[PDB]
């Protein structure tokens, strides 16, 4: 759903 390097916040 996102792109690579993002993380839940």
């Amino acid at each position: 759903k996102r792109p690579p390097g993002f993380s839940p916040f």
